[PDB]
């Protein structure tokens, strides 16, 4: 078999990235992205994509028009492709289709989702595959076009392993045959499942560390460090920080916590379960040192969950937010690509009253006591921290969630501020 | 400044006997007098059959043995003799026969203030106290001390203490890279060990909860830990899924880090780390289970063969071995078994276990006496002679229905082997 059009349903964080690279590396194959919503459609054949992704702009702009469309019309699309993405939907996929389509998933949850789809299929020549992403929100274009591997699953039936190696022909454009691992459909589904709960947990457990270094005066940088080095552990992933945001690891850990709970396995769930405890314990902990230095206006600097992208999905500066406007404190925000409405979206009255959205960082930190910072956005390090403490009210504190101001400690003393920083006494 | 010409090391176990070989090995200028209070130890030392099994010591103790390395029970002469003491109530004996400028080295991971308490006595009688953790791993102990990811030294941020920490760099320097070491303070030195020991624990854990996971739902662990692997962020090392972790190490420094947190008054960092203890407790009961459960839910006076007993391939340790509960938990079902490990001494199984050892446990010479008769046989411990064994000949002298435990996975490539022969085979992380 040849794939010569594809369909993906879903103009999303993942659904849109990953066909402009395919297109982008398959000049030969017809990629059309559809979604109901009009508006998001619009936006993907504007000059100003409805997302932030570093690089993605030049990627779209490169292959659109040509074989890389942005459409509405959905049951066309579905028609006319050969294999369909997915970023009830299997329901609209069979009324517009006929003969030989692939229909592959990449969603990490539903846990059951290709398994939930080939029911469907089987209730009314249609056939299923998984294909998780594995790309991160602000580096998902270095991350699609050189991926660490790739994952299908599919049927051990003849017609399950063509339809795989359909699949596997496209990534093979720009994949190594090296970097594609094939398997079964639930194998791959647990895979991926698996490996989200797994670098979760590397931020949980070196967020623990950070609470214990704070309380017996040790550096968690440090110890990361030391950690690190053993290359049987590895360094990466262990950056302290008040707590991992997005919409797939607390969500991935908690349906793998179903899941257990589900196959009788109640020691697998409690194991599991310390990965998203862990995390709100470290948000509640760093909301409380801020109450607690501060015996008032607060100047909250970053609020998308990681930088390089405007999501705020399950964003630690979402709950630190809240934390703060439930004791009553006047924030103003500032993030440097997330939104103004999403932000007033994600806090809802009591928004009115105690929310204020800036354009830029000196305006957020004018008249404050206090600036926090949740996200790591690289600007941060680069303000000028003389002209902040002037406008400040003071005492002026600076509490650092991420690590950022590491370096500056001794240059934000000597200017004025009292800095608190995650992991350090 | 200082320079460290005498060592002398209080420990002549897994951790002080290589480290010091190594040593004595790479510094030959530097006179290394490792001393214990166990004189059945030290003479094993000095005799050609060495008191612990580990791969190339004997070679790299030959080497420089009683030229600068020397096995010793005279302990208060070389404490006096040495500028920097090794640790492997002893701070004691050190005082008592110390005068001078001495540099006293904890290598022990626990207790998690040893350092600390150690300089407690030392003020309450010119001595200074440092911490360099071990970081070598049993079975490859050699291997990690000739060429490690990294040395940890801590020690005081005063003029003396960076004076004898820079003393003890001195000394790896001559074979370890500047790179490669890193110096601070001495707390920050004990809790980056106790925590690096932690992460290493929980990967295993982690991955044997997956296990649980592929068993209930028919995937395969080791497929799911290749994927797992591949990516850079995690790493593809110690994914391998096992009936449980051993060792003197990793429970105990878990333990240790469970109730410094409840110390500090952290109950959710506590049951945190508890998690990775009570998973690895999991496994080993669920191990367990399938055994009896396969066997028609009864074992009592039934046969069973058990290959190894060392808590991981290539040393003779049994400490922490999941092979002890194994063992346990089907002798309190009634089984017999037949113990084969070849490097595990005979003595250290009967220890292990207790009579009840004296009616249900035989330790066999051979790994084929052992599954001589036996109506199914559990592996244990991943030594490579195991899946190079002739399992025709096993299946042949065995009781049939013959079934195979394999909790290491150390039999795969052979399933299809195992199964024409007439073996009835069953693996952790896999239905
Ligand atoms: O050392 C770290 C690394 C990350 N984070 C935080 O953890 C969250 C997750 O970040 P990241 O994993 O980089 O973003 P995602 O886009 O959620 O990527 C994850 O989720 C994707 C969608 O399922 C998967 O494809 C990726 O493999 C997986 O890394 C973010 O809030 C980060 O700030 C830390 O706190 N410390
Ligand atoms: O992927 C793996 C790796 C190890 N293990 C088991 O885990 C236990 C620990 O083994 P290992 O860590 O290899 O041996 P140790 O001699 O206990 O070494 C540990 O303990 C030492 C003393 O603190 C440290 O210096 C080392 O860095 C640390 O690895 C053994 O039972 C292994 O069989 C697994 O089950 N799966």
């Amino acid at each position: 078999f040849e794939i010569k059009k594809i369909c993906c349903i879903g103009a999303g964080y993942v659904g849109g990235p990953t066909c402009s690279v395919i297109a982008h590396m398959c000049p030969e194959i017809r990629v059309t992205v559809v979604d109901v919503n009009e508006s998001r459609i619009n936006a993907w054949n504007s000059p100003t994509l409805p997302i932030y992704e570093p690089g993605l702009k030049e990627v779209v702009e490169s292959c659109r028009g040509k074989n890389l469309f942005f459409s509405t019309n959905i049951d066309d699309a579905i028609k006319e492709a050969d294999l369909v993405f997915i970023s009830a939907c299997a329901r609209r996929i069979v009324q517009n289709s006929n003969g030989y389509k692939i229909v592959t998933e990449k969603s990490t949850v539903p846990v059951r989702a290709a398994e939930s789809i080939r029911r469907i299929f089987d209730a009314n020549n249609l056939q299923v595959l998984s294909n998780p992403e594995f790309l991160a929100e602000g580096t998902a274009i270095k991350d699609l076009k050189n991926p660490d591997r790739v994952l299908i699953g599919g049927d051990e039936t003849p017609e399950g392993q063509r339809a795989v190696q359909a699949l596997c022909a496209v990534y093979e454009h720009w994949v190594p045959r090296e970097k594609i691992l094939t398997t079964n459909t639930w194998s791959s589904e647990l895979s991926k499942l698996a490996a989200n709960a797994f670098l979760a947990q590397r931020i949980s457990s070196i967020n623990s560390i950070s609470a214990l270094c704070e309380a017996t005066g040790a550096d968690v940088e440090e110890v990361a460090t030391a950690i690190g080095m053993d290359q049987r552990i590895g360094n990466k992933f262990l950056k302290a920080s008040v707590g991992f945001g997005g919409s797939c690891f607390q969500k991935d850990v908690l349906n793998l916590v179903y899941l257990c709970e589900a196959l009788n396995l109640p020691e697998v769930a409690r194991y599991w379960q310390q990965v998203i405890d862990m995390n709100d314990y470290q948000r509640r902990r760093f909301a409380s040192r801020i109450i607690d230095s501060l015996f008032k206006k607060i100047a909250i600097l970053g609020f998308a969950f990681k930088k390089d992208t405007g999501d705020t999905r399950e964003s630690s500066s979402i709950y630190i937010s809240k934390y703060l406007m439930d004791e009553g404190a006047h924030l103003h925000i500032y993030d440097p690509k997330v939104p103004r409405e999403q932000i007033v979206v994600d806090l809802s009255d009591q928004v009115s009253r105690l929310v204020t959205i800036s354009k830029d960082p000196y305006e957020a930190c004018d008249g404050a006591h206090a600036v926090v910072i949740c996200t790591e956005w690289d600007m941060f390090k680069e303000l000028d921290y003389e002209r902040i403490h002037k406008k400040m009210l003071k005492p002026a504190f600076i509490f650092d969630g991420r690590r950022v101001l590491d370096g500056l400690h001794n240059e934000l003393q000597t200017i004025g501020f009292q800095i608190e920083t995650i992991g350090k006494k």
